[PDB]
């Protein structure tokens, strides 16, 4: 039974099985989503580039400045989870990149 290591904004993230959760409504997302959802997590409120998440999340494959912001836009909608009433999670900083706007506990 998997321990959850640090929770962001309303979901609890256990990276172990690629899980995310919240009051009674469990997850999986693809590895990479939680990748770039326990960086942000790492560095949260900060503003981070695209060249950052880049480095850091895909580390060892090329990819398009584009592929970025289809894994932002993947990671906003399982984060949002259909719930208009949903805040904001992942921040567009004009021309600069992104942040992490939920607060975060790490177990
Ligand atoms: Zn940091
Ligand atoms: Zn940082
Ligand atoms: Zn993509
Ligand atoms: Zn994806
Ligand atoms: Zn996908």
């Amino acid at each position: 039974a998997q321990q959850p290591v640090v929770r962001v904004g309303e979901w609890l993230v256990t990276p172990s099985i690629n899980q995310i959760s919240r009051n009674g409504r469990q997850l999986t997302l693809e590895p990479r989503l939680i990748d770039l959802l326990v960086f942000f997590a790492q560095h949260s409120g900060e503003v981070l580039s695209r060249d950052e998440l880049i480095d850091n999340v895909w580390k060892r494959s090329i990819v398009t400045n584009h592929v970025v912001t289809q894994s932002i836009s993947e990671l906003r909608k399982s984060l949002k989870d259909n719930d208009e009433d949903s805040p904001v999670y992942i921040a567009t900083v004009p021309k600069r990149g992104y942040k992490l706007m939920v607060p975060v506990i790490w177990y």
